[PDB]
């Protein structure tokens, strides 16, 4: 028993972390096969960030201007290209520590582990979610750009995120490993709005199932509800709509505990209306929406 | 910015995880040099756990009764010994992936990362604290015994914990890597009391410094306090005594923010007395005591 915010083991991703330097700008790179991926703003200066024309800035740079380093050893950049907001540097050596990998663009509501890195070296690992408004709440400082988000499917690493920036609003924004930003953000020094964020309803329900599994049942009531009446309440408390697909996804947790999904939606309906009266659920005095139903199944069933 | 419960990168510890099997009992082992460490209850059966005489049970077992496995390959146990509550199996091969390591018995109040493992394979990594009553609040299931707790000091892994058991009370209990249990627990199927737990005051203050660093300053008041008046309040709200040594430890956070330690103790004194009125600090609606002042310094300064 016990339920923690747990990250995937970071080992397979640590062997992919290198240091990328262009001029005086030093950030992190992801080394998979003979390609080192990093955020394109590595080619910029302080003045260039205000409104960079990356096409022009990249033309001014040749392969020899990029220093890729995998520990105490240097790699040779023998090619350079721009795929959206990422730099693809073709190195002469292919990562001997490359694991089985994939590049996936994650859906909002889904979670992933971030390996926070500074100067190509890993500092720590933590789990976060892609919020419905395509922002993430990580922990990143100057030097963390190029740090990646990932999921592990047995032995295959699915890279889903690469950190690009923290906006003046404290929002963390980045791209998938094809340089496509999540949400409406751009790699430009300008004020950018994130948009109205919402609660991931299927995730709150998944964490209420984790709490039931872990002995916290105080919130279970002799009340039931319908999907429509529940979604009327969810709308009011700015929660994402609950579909029958989300009910199906919640099925393994419904089977493990014996509590139907609508009976759980009724407990959650009361939790929103009455509050929780100081009381805690899994050691939290608020509703936690950053655990997917899949993260609950994995943690509570011992998936390795 | 951002402040998360962050674990050390688990890579150096994943290369030390093997599967130990004695009879029908399968758990995790830690392979360092030519020694595989695991909890001694691996030699037990369901009937043996009620009141095991481990000296007798171990005599009944010879080296050939232990199956150590490092992935898809098997190792040869050429020696076996009992150091308190751990089994030290001398294998014929020395771990090629052994990193620079140490064995430290951690103080209550300190934190560490746990690499949760099942059948010698890592499932996830999470950070937890050794509570003042020498219990931990991890996330462990059947098959997780032998999973280890650790800290990283640049490149040196300090192993501090090995999971042994979850008591009927949900408490997680285990030993240091010398088989000495933390607290008063024994590896025997009997009801065991943990003792009165207290809040780690220096840790709550460290997390209030992390919140100030991250823009949450609402709780900072035009009030100050003395160590004695603060400890009178801390006693009331079942908080660990605050020493001048804890004030010294908090110094780097005091310097970074400009807020004296006693001014922070006064904000915390009000937080205990008034509550927090639904308001959140770093996304939590309660006081968080599982971040050491050192974890705050490391996360907020980019220590790799
Ligand atoms: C500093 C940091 C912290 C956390 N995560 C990410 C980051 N880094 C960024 O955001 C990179 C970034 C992106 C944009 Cl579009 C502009 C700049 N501009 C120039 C001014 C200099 C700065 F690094 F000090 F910010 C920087
Ligand atoms: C199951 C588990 C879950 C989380 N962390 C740890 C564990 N495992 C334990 O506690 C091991 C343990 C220790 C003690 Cl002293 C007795 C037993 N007895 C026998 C009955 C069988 C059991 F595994 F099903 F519990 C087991």
């Amino acid at each position: 028993s016990g339920f923690r915010k747990m990250a995937f083991p970071s080992g397979k991703v640590e062997g992919c972390m290198v240091q990328v330097t262009c001029g005086t700008t030093t950030l992190n790179g992801l080394w998979l096969d003979d390609v080192v991926y990093c955020p394109r703003h590595v080619i910029c200066t302080s003045e260039d960030m205000l409104n960079p024309n990356y096409e022009d800035l990249l033309i001014r740079k040749s392969n020899h201007n990029f220093l890729v380093q995998a520990g105490n050893v240097q790699l040779r950049v023998i090619g350079h290209s721009m795929q959206n907001c990422v730099l693809k540097l073709k190195v002469d050596t292919a990562n001997p520590k490359t694991p089985k990998y994939k590049f996936v663009r994650i859906q909002p509501g889904q979670t992933f582990s971030v390996l926070a890195c500074y100067n190509g070296s890993p500092s720590g690992v933590y789990q976060c979610a892609m919020r419905p408004n395509f922002t993430i709440k990580g922990s990143f400082l100057n030097g963390s750009c190029g740090s990646v988000g990932f999921n592990i499917d047995y032995d295959c690493v699915s890279f889903c995120y690469m950190h690009h920036m923290e906006l003046p609003t404290g929002v963390h924004a980045g791209t998938d490993l094809e340089g496509n930003f999540y949400g409406p953000f751009v790699d430009r020094q300008t004020a950018q709005a994130a948009g109205t964020d919402t609660t991931i309803t299927v995730n709150v329900l998944a964490w209420l199932y984790a709490a039931v599994i872990n002995g916290d049942r105080w919130f279970l009531n002799r009340f039931t509800t319908t999907l429509n009446d529940f979604n009327l309440v969810a709308m009011k408390y700015n929660y994402e709509p609950l579909t029958q697909d989300h009910v199906d996804i919640l099925g393994p947790l419904s089977a493990q505990t014996g509590i139907a999904v609508l009976d759980m939606c009724a407990s959650l309906k009361e939790l929103l209306q009455n509050g929780m009266n100081g009381r805690t659920i899994l050691g939290s005095a608020l509703l936690e929406d950053e655990f997917t139903p899949f993260d609950v199944v994995r943690q509570c069933s011992g998936v390795t």
